[PDB]
């Protein structure tokens, strides 16, 4: 009962929303902690839970993790975002439960999408809540071609 109290001190949450495609997740990994449905750190789910899932334009979709119960340094781990078959992100946190918070968000096509974070990086305590926007660009507006 207060095995997991510590474990679950080191926690993150994060919110994909999307506009102009349906996007999937990919690629979900952990090294250190678990998965888990998001607003209940006792319901651990797997990365093939989270892998394939579709975020449909409009919606949003979380993925949380935080640390395991008498056992790990915090939550370690990342996944990728796709458009059909091109990868459009990677990102990846360490978040120990010794240690600074860290992160990073590669984007790989920054001609065809807008990507941005919020939160992440290297706050204090606990990781917290983290928030990536991605749209792709329509050549209406943003005339991205060329």
């Amino acid at each position: 009962e207060e095995s997991k109290i510590r474990a679950y001190a080191q926690w993150m949450e994060i919110t994909i929303f999307v506009v102009n495609s349906n996007f999937k997740v990919e690629g979900a990994y952990l090294r250190w902690g678990k998965f888990h449905v998001p607003g209940d750190k006792d319901k651990e789910i797997s990365p093939s839970q989270i892998n394939g899932t579709i975020i449909k334009d409009e919606d949003s979709y979380t993925i949380a993790s935080c640390g395991r119960e008498n056992a790990s340094s915090g939550t370690e781990g990342g996944f990728s975002l796709y458009d059909g078959d091109k990868l459009v992100f990677e990102y990846y946190w360490d978040c120990p439960w010794s240690g600074s918070n860290s992160d990073e968000l590669t984007v790989k096509d920054k001609e065809n999408y807008t990507v941005i974070k919020k939160g992440g990086g290297s706050p204090s305590g606990a990781m917290g809540n983290i928030f990536i926007t991605v749209v792709k660009k329509s050549l209406e507006h943003h005339h991205h071609h060329h």
